[PDB]
């Protein structure tokens, strides 16, 4: 079975809007979402449908851009570093589960290169 997706709304978690979090949603997430290679990363890994019975035996901290989108739009994050961490967790999950040079890994690496280019332009708080 698939696990439930990560929490994206918490009424007990304090909320904040910052110029950096706005940039992460309106620039970073939007740009990665529209990339030709984004489609495997736009939702939780459906290990049942994809026939990956071991995915959630290996990946105990799942993450994906659909979850990141919801977290951003819900003001789930207090600081930009939490969101940057979620992107990095997503990429690392892909690398852990697969092998260097795999198609999906080349796709993730291209997305990560673009992500890092956009983070280098993160505005000061
Ligand atoms: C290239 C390609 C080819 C095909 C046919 C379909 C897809 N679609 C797709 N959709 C969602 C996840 C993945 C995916 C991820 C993966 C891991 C972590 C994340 C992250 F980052 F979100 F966490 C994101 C993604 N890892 C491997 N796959 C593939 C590898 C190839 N298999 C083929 C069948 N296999 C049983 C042998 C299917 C799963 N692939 C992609």
């Amino acid at each position: 079975m698939n696990p439930p997706p990560p929490e994206t709304s918490n009424p007990n978690k304090p909320k904040r809007q910052t110029n950096q979090l706005q940039y992460l949603l309106r620039v970073v997430l939007k740009t990665l979402w529209k990339h030709q290679f984004a489609w495997p990363f736009q939702q939780p890994v459906d290990a049942v449908k994809l026939n990956l019975p071991d995915y959630y035996k290996i990946i105990k901290t799942p993450m994906d851009m659909g979850t990141i989108k919801k977290r951003l739009e819900n003001n789930y994050y207090w600081n930009a570093q939490e969101c940057i961490q979620d992107f990095n967790t997503m990429f690392t999950n892909c690398y852990i589960y697969n092998k260097p040079g795999d198609d999906i890994v080349l796709m993730a690496e291209a997305l990560e290169k673009l992500f890092l280019q956009k983070i280098n332009e993160l505005p000061t708080e």
